[PDB]
């Protein structure tokens, strides 16, 4: 009897053909698939194949692909590693001066409760991460309202973000604001520093600058005196010439015309600029940003609290000089209904949209392209009710690339029921369409990794990610879990992150080849301490040392301790103490509780031969509240020594006299 | 003259094919041995090949297997970093509802000094692992006894552990007891809440709860009034109820039936039932764990200061009534000498031992199985005398998989001496063993990896591990030392752990494939921060930020430090001082020790200007013990100003007089 | 039309043939290049090869190697990621008793500012990588002058440094000092310790120890009554023997001939002796460390400030009796223009010389060998201007195994221009040069990693790295930046490491298999916390506790604090304030100045009740500089109550009347 071999077709029941060789194999061989599609009844012991891609129908009639190690170049990296609830970065990723920002927002659940809009980058194309940094601080009004943002990105040189408020209470959206801010940026610039004979001010010619009044600006090596060092722009003249204030005034022009100079901008000694929008009618989100030229950007948004559903984006055209000035535009009606949260990006002219479906059981994510900045629209339908997720996208060549990922396994399918509370490895895939051929009938999701839904409350931090192109490299980055309940039914439904695991969602970055890499591997095996959050050295005499400010906002428990000389030229060890008011105290005695005092010496030890003592006694002490006072002086200043109260205490007593009274005349007696 | 091939038959020697294809391939290539087992007379350069085996006779008679990459489907992972002496999973571990535990003890040495029994948790398939957490405080009565423990696991949804007392000065045991706690959990179920009209208790059926009275319960979303939020147990009813105390009471019969709500239960805020067992006589040490049923379990024991050793269970029937009551099962009288740490599983009515052996030279390690709990046996010895090492194993199908770890290189045959005192590579093996052919005689040890021995010390913290299967992936958790000496011999001869690199033991976690994986990989680069043990976030202003409680109780030398707002509703920055007595002094200058004082100030400054002021002098100022009081009133409330002392001290003097002495009546004159 | 293959052969052109199998692979499939030499015009996709090496003439005439992944066995780890300006291991790596170290200097830029001479090592054979160490403070003139070190070695069981002293403005070197310590070791012997009858000093042999008067030596199971603990040298007989002085004396000779007994010495408790060479004339740094025997070693120097150029070495032919004696020896004269930075070790009775070339359009790096202690040398220079690199080497077999750095990409050629201010990805290379062929005319430079240059300042951290060999595999440790930039042009011109993302230098360690591995791998995913730096653990509390001492020194803002007991059998809490004087002050409130204030209190709470309170209002209070003084007693022990000036200030006054005065003496009214 004859035996067929896999034939790798996609059409072809390669079943069992694949479970022979499996069985005729040893488990250690690395099974080629050619780069071949082998269509099977159901997967397959994935990790014994290289090169390989399986499509299978988990739901007759909707194939979806597998890939095993090595088919597609790529590699799952995590990201962040922190107590919050670290979900969310739709649709806020964008790559600036060599650098990827990741961010997303850190709250403890799916609401604004603990929230700071915060972000990780990668210095090192992907490899390693930062520490996350707070771009937000909670809302002045917090626990009412707080922050929110899921759409930001970059403009001529400035961070453009939809800093959104909203209710603690329902997460409802009470105001829309455009924040902005110069990025950092080191410039090595020669020439166009002039400054006119007989007056303080200089005109810096840096094309595209992208500063306003009050930005900071650092300069050295200028050959312009008075243009040095740490300084703000005074005047705008146009987008490509500003003005400082020197402190000072030649009596001949100056120009640094042929010599080379450098310049600073700083993102964070320049203050925000916040343009209030209100409460934006007909809003539930502001989501996804496309930067369309020097001038300006469009915003996505939709509306989904009340019938009917709106999809769209805003356009500024020109954010610079009219930052409340936009524009609406709806994307055609019949594909509003079920949708939201679309994802924009416009390249060569033309604005492409992606929107989320709502619904596995209704028509669901549909692709829309522009070429008037969404007054008129092409469109189309996925096919099968893609739905929960988000699908940030690039496009690389003729292709649009798009990620996304269901929330809990085996909710991708038009007609699965969604799969909460309990844990699961939910599938994120990827997917090319060619924008000539302009049809996804065809569109073959591949699965590339997959992620944990830990399945202890309902919410899934599990994908709504974003997208980002640097080189040759694709980098979809987007949350996932973990199996560790964060206890909201159990011990800690207040939600603390500090509490036991915290909160399990964190983020991952999927980092895909898309196009030739021609130079040898930059990659490493990180085996380093980390030492950037908390930075410590063993100093000189064996004792970790970290020499980098810090802030302890959580209570703290100190053994013992020194305070270290630090203080005007370290003359003095100091002690600063905020609030309206300080308090330092004395607990109850856990064991002698008689004892219960605080002993305050001008020396080294708790014998008074050290120093000058004063001793507050506790109401527990035998002694209730007394206090003893025992220098070698006693010697009051700048006031008379009075009693508190009018003729109801005593000078000395009859067993504690004082031997005499040292006067200039003799007591008033009344 | 022909030349032979490699036949990898694992008997023909392969040596010289072997070393004649490594000499005519370039370096760079993998050599596929095709999953065979290839004879040599001594290892070649086994980094050259993948999917090959070795068998080799180090010890001529006693042949053992070595794998290169890929043969197994495995990783070793580090998953444990800390200075303390971390060794001994033997044999605890234990996986739950997701979550992979790998407990152990952290300590100075081989003994309970500075012990605490901890554990390190998996919540992603052995990727990552958590921060270390010790269940167990310093004994009491510390330094003379501490804790120790080598058996713990779960029955119906509580941990127990058999915590022992044991001397610092010669680990010498003094006290058994089991200690027993509710595991946290989500449940989300349907119905199960009654509450009777007219009184406040309510019925909550869970099935196998484990719960005692005064455990933990959260509920949230009941639909009953009153059982809601954080609760605690207040009776049991039966294994499958139990009842609260609400605050409140209705006058209709409440009953949730059909409707869907969460409850919690929680190990951090449900107390240990401790049941103290005694000196238990005849026993060495307590090791291993093996839940039989809904009721109860056993775990392993072995005696071994005295002749006649013992080796065998302790059998716990009924663990929930009577935690007291357990019966003790010894192995088969010729398998007792040289023998210790039994291992012990159950399965499919069937129990599992195996023995760790204590010499070399002497029969070893060997396996038992009963289908009567340890009424009677079935026995076989291991070859080769296998000894220093347990042999933590699970069953999978029809097979035991076993590993063991050499303590130090070259240790594990028959007649091999003990290695000690230099550094070394010791090999970690596994085996399979069928239990239906039930003969070791053929075994094979397969090395799959080697740790470090440092050598520093005689003892090694290599191996004596646990294992569990989740899934399709088997787990074996182990130490492993490095080459950083603790400097015993040396000067840190305190063993402090916090002194240089402390010590070198660490643990370690090789993941085996043993069955199918159908899923996508879920493995990822880890290139976060890690973020979890002190949180640092750089806020709005550029600064680390650390928001969780801490503890820091070594001694802390702090630089400036201003203490925040943080107390009713911030109006208040707040010190408070344990003890008897708080102390706050001022060290010796050490160079304008003239100077020596503290100025305390209501004000921001040194200058009276700013505040009042009290400066205590230390007795090396220039004025010696002085006290100065500079305020602009100076107010003695709530009590007469006195002397100390009797007729002894004036009020002013000569160059010091009061202007004046303002009284309700002429002075008392005696 | 036929079409060729690809050949392989280093000559012909094989770009067409790769590009059509390129083109004809799916992009998974790992091509192999069976460890040929593939001639291309431009690299092509590199990364879909294994075992490949390409030839590329980047610059035409100057053949440079490209490696695919798995050509070379070897892999490239990050081992710091800290703050601070991490560059220049040059040239002090070594390997000491199994632990591999990582000298290097941690700054704020090129130049002795911020820095300490630091080391990072590895106990795992280059997985991981420790904490960071600080080998040196800051130079007590500090900020004139600073620390500096690029030679640094070990003979006779001691480290070696030449400590330079740098000014901080110009980097001039002002002072060389030899700094010498012996290393930590445990040693485990047997005899060797006698101690003669009615004295008090014990004679100990130990061939080879290198210790001095004063050293540190511990001593367990010495058999020998009063060598015992820690103790330190009294004597130094001779290199193998040393005296002790123990705390009694007995009326027998003692002697331990036969047993076994363990010595430890330590670094940390032993001082460094330090030699003053003054500043050695004709000197701008001293570089590299060559052993010659057990007596001594040489350092490698050059002289490039003023013409003509010097590069030689010192050499110290009896560093332990004569620290300050050295011999200087310069290479031919034909080869010291344009050099600087020699890199020397010591083989088998010839020394080995490579130097730095400083310019691409002249003369490069040249190496040189002698067989007598370079009074004589034979020379070759390398072909095409190597330059910017220093070349540390080992030999291995019979070749010189050399690495070096580009510190900008496209800089390595001969005549190619510095390429700075902008972002790139140097190229890093080895080669092997056989000493038996000495012709480097042939010689292959291979890139086997690249790296970044960040591009926000002209200097480079990239390279300037040295080499050490631990069995099969040599270590190549070395500066590598990131895309994060220092702001020094921007908003951190003081270069503050602690601002932002610091400095982007930090150290990185190529690990290159070099000859056969005989053991299964140790190779670990590492899965745990970091949690040597700040050891966290869970307490049984849940809080996260850290056991170390620690020394914070940048300004820090605490929340609520607790000062636990911790002092004189923790019957205390302690706070000790250092400097010349303590200040315990208070803010400017921002919301209600009216309030500002401390309350001083001996009890738990801010209410009287609890205890005695002082409180000290501060010049902002409505009640300005107000002191109230609150207990039911008000003691003045040991002396006067006085005014602080004569006849200026009452006691009392007429709305705060004291009762009376109880006196022993009517008052004394002048
Ligand atoms: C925070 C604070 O200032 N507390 C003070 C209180 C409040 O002023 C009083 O409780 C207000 O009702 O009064 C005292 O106990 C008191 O007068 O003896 C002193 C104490 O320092
Ligand atoms: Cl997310
Ligand atoms: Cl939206
Ligand atoms: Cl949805
Ligand atoms: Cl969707
Ligand atoms: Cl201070
Ligand atoms: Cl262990
Ligand atoms: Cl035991
Ligand atoms: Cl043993
Ligand atoms: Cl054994
Ligand atoms: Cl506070
Ligand atoms: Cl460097
Ligand atoms: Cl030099
Ligand atoms: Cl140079
Ligand atoms: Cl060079
Ligand atoms: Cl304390
Ligand atoms: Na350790
Ligand atoms: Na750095």
């Amino acid at each position: 009897v004859p035996r067929g071999s896999a034939k790798g077709d996609g059409v072809t029941d390669d079943t069992a053909a694949l479970t022979s060789a499996l069985n005729d194999t040893p488990v250690g061989q690395k099974i080629n698939g050619n780069g071949k599609t082998y269509k099977v009844t159901s997967l397959p012991d994935i990790s014994r194949f290289i090169n390989t891609r399986f499509v299978y129908e988990r739901i007759p009639g909707q194939p979806l692909y597998y890939a095993s190690e090595e088919f597609v170049q790529g590699e799952l990296f995590k990201i962040t590693d922190t107590p919050y609830y670290n979900a969310w970065p739709q649709d806020k990723a964008f790559v600036y001066e060599n650098v990827i920002y990741a961010p997303y927002m850190g709250s403890d659940r799916h609401g604004v409760s603990r929230l700071h809009v915060s972000w990780v980058k990668s210095g090192d194309d992907g490899q390693t991460w930062s520490t996350p940094e707070w771009l937000t601080d909670l809302h002045p009004d917090y626990p009412t309202v707080n922050y929110h943002c899921m759409s930001m990105g970059v403009c001529r040189n400035r961070l453009f973000a939809m800093i959104e408020t909203r209710t603690l209470a329902k997460n409802a959206l009470t105001n829309c604001a455009l924040w902005d801010r110069p990025m950092s940026r080191s410039l090595h610039l020669t020439g166009g520093i002039t400054k006119a004979a007989n007056q303080r001010y200089a005109t810096i010619h840096v094309p595209d600058h992208g500063l306003f009044v009050g930005d900071f600006v650092n300069f050295s090596n200028s050959a312009v005196t008075g243009v040095s060092g740490d300084m703000t722009v005074a005047t705008v003249i146009d987008k490509d010439n500003f003005t400082v204030l020197t402190p000072n005034q030649q009596t001949s022009d100056l120009n640094n015309a042929g010599k080379n100079w450098h310049m600073g901008t700083s993102f964070h000694k320049s203050p925000w600029r916040k343009t209030d929008l209100g409460l934006i009618p007909s809003v539930t989100e502001v989501h996804s940003f496309a930067t369309i030229d020097n001038n300006g950007f469009a915003m996505g948004y939709h509306q989904g609290d009340v019938a009917p559903r709106e999809v769209g984006l805003f356009y500024f055209p020109d954010a610079f000089n009219s930052p409340s000035n936009y524009v609406r535009r709806q994307i055609p009606s019949e594909y509003e209904p079920d949708a939201s949260e679309p994802c924009i990006k416009y390249y060569d002219g033309v604005l492409y949209l992606i929107t989320r479906g709502t619904r596995g059981d209704r028509l669901g994510s549909s692709l829309h392209r522009s070429r008037d900045i969404g007054q008129t629209w092409e469109s189309l339908r996925f096919p099968h009710n893609v739905h929960h997720t988000t699908l940030p996208f690039a496009k690389v060549g003729d292709d649009l690339i798009m990620f996304g990922s269901e929330r809990a396994e085996n909710e991708w399918e038009a007609g699965a029921p969604d799969d909460r509370y309990k844990a699961s490895y939910p599938r994120t895939f990827y997917a090319r369409l060619n924008v000539n051929n302009w049809n996804a009938d065809d569109i073959e999701w591949v699965n590339i990794t997959d992620q944990i839904y830990q399945g202890g409350i309902v919410n899934s931090g599990v994908g709504v990610g974003s997208v980002v192109v640097k080189d040759n490299y694709i980098y979809y980055m987007f949350g996932g879990e973990d199996h560790f309940n964060p206890w909201t039914y159990g011990d800690n439904s207040a939600k603390d992150p500090f509490k036991s695991d915290g909160h399990p969602s964190d983020l991952y970055c999927y980092k895909m080849k898309i196009g030739p890499d021609n130079r040898v591997s930059r990659d490493f095996r990180y085996g380093a301490v980390p030492n950037r959050a908390v930075p410590v050295f063993f100093d000189t005499n064996g004792v970790r040392t970290v020499p980098a400010p810090m802030e302890f906002t959580g209570d703290l428990g100190l053994g013992h301790v020194t305070i270290r000389a630090s203080t005007s030229s370290n003359i003095r060890s100091e002690v600063l103490m905020e609030g309206e008011y300080g308090f330092i105290g004395k607990s109850i005695p856990t064991d002698n509780p008689a004892g219960q005092r605080i002993i305050f010496c001008g020396g080294e030890g708790t014998s008074s031969t050290t120093g000058a003592q004063i001793t507050l006694y506790g109401a527990n002490n035998t002694d209730s509240r007394r206090i003893v006072y025992n220098g070698d002086e006693h010697l009051f200043q700048s006031a008379d020594v009075k009693p508190y109260n009018d003729n109801v205490t005593a000078l000395g007593g009859p067993s504690n006299r004082f031997t005499t009274a040292y006067l200039g005349s003799n007591p008033i007696v009344t």
